[PDB]
């Protein structure tokens, strides 16, 4: 046989997945319904909520609350920077790469990255802030004002077709793996190298989707459009993103952040 | 001489809790505003001051398409209209959050705002505002006072007054702590008709105005007269305020297309 170094390379991918993110699916979902070791998360609903959740569970309080809110959120999306970029790495062959390449590979890859992984903390409800321990509500976030109201919708609205595909944490880690590994990135120096690494990461992708989902045999398939959702995702959240730099005098941006965004 | 007690302590507690409220509730203020027009804010705001730059202000900054094929004059009252409902709910809050206010009768309450929404109004509309034109769509477009001259009659005559209060008010130099105080002053006002309970309103004023007073002396000791200078432009304010009140009824009665704002219709109702 010749697939057993595919199913091999499957299962090291997701080890590094496992070794890299604090937050998982599995993590998540026993949160999310209710079979945690101690105590539910707290619901942040309402602006008392929010400052309750400001002063207990995370570590700026003088701005509006959109302001506040999204500082957190940037605080959340470097955290998971760190750890796509230690991912990354641990991926077979990244590290060969072309060293620019590299850069180029997960400067427009880790929002791709980060909202596919968000979906997993998201119901339609709302979703897992706070390391865990919060909920942020859905309404709560679309009470906000103009365009802070905007922004987390098209998040959730992705997530919810996402979750419908029922994907575990070695589904995930080999779709993250293939959103990196990608040949369509501009300004890429050796575009071959790439897609040669590509076709391995998403050959094993689709032979572990068979074993794991032989319910959905065009599982495959319809990853492969989230795939394209989430390129479209990733472009209208840039443009919303530069409205509130635009627009917004007390809204600032973490400098990795405004790095990665620039010249998309 | 002596330490302060805890009487003063207790006026600088209450200007810095009014202070507190009014950045809390209030998107725009001076400060904010000033950086805009300053030119030190980075995009800098779509200016208005002709037919072709209010058509391409309203695709970018406003979304109303109900108002599209109206006259330009019209269309701008509307405008106006969005602002000035949402000044309405700011100061309702604000004052909400003025110690002593929510112990008030509740009807007296919506009283107080009732007749004093429109002056504090265009007391804060100041700080948007300079000697050539005012910041609107929350500081990302300024529509030039030239432009407000240009329109047709009634139209025209409508913000001009306003300017030239502004202009007058703005050359007291108040900072934000100062005006959040005067705000504080114009609605707790005893002296607003059909107050159930004006003797509890009395002894509010008589307190709010007693910190304003405190603080302006602490705040510009330079200018002693600046509290009576302030009370003179109460006056000028409520005179503003029955002259605007007035020109929406020259609108209200012989302008074909020019409606108002239900909750508006309500304030400006047996005024
Ligand atoms: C209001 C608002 C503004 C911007 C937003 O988006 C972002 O800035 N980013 C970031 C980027 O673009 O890099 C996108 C993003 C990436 C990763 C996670 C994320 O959401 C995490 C989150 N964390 C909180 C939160 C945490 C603690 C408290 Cl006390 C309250 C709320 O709320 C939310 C939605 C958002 C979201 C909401
Ligand atoms: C022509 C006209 C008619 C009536 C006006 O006055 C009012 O309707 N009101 C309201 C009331 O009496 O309740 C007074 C008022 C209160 C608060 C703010 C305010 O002006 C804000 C403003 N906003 C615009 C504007 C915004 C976006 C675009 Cl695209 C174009 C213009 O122009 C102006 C002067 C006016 C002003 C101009």
């Amino acid at each position: 046989s010749e697939t057993a170094d595919l199913k091999s390379l499957a299962k090291r991918i997701y080890e590094a997945y496992l070794k890299n993110f604090n937050m998982n699916k599995v993590k998540a979902r026993v949160i999310l319904s209710g079979k945690a070791s101690n105590n539910p998360p707290f619901v942040i609903h309402d602006m008392e909520t929010l400052c309750m959740a400001e002063k207990t569970l995370v570590a700026i309080q003088n701005k509006e609350a959109e302001v506040r809110i999204f500082h957190c959120c940037q605080c959340t999306s470097v955290e998971t920077v760190t750890e796509l970029t230690e991912f990354a790495k641990a991926i077979p062959g990244f590290a060969n790469l072309d060293l620019n390449d590299q850069v180029t590979l997960l400067k427009y890859g880790v929002y791709e990255a980060i909202f596919a992984m968000l979906s997993s903390v998201m119901n339609k409800d709302g979703m897992l802030v706070a390391y865990g321990n919060g909920f942020i509500t859905r309404e709560f976030l679309k009470s906000l004002r103009k365009p802070f109201c905007d922004i987390m919708e098209p998040k959730f609205d992705f997530a919810m077709k996402f979750n419908a595909l029922e994907l575990d944490d070695s589904d995930i880690s080999l779709f993250v793996a293939a959103i990196i590994c990608c040949g369509d990135r501009p300004g890429l120096l050796n575009v071959g190298h790439i897609e040669k690494m590509q076709e391995g990461i998403v050959h094993v992708l689709r032979l572990h989707l068979q074993s794991n989902h032989p319910d959905d045999i065009f599982l495959f398939p319809k990853l492969l459009q989230k795939m394209a959702d989430l390129r479209q995702l990733v472009t209208e959240h840039a443009q919303l993103v530069q409205i509130i730099k635009k627009t917004e005098s007390d809204a600032a941006l973490h400098p990795l952040l405004q790095e990665i965004y620039r010249d998309m």
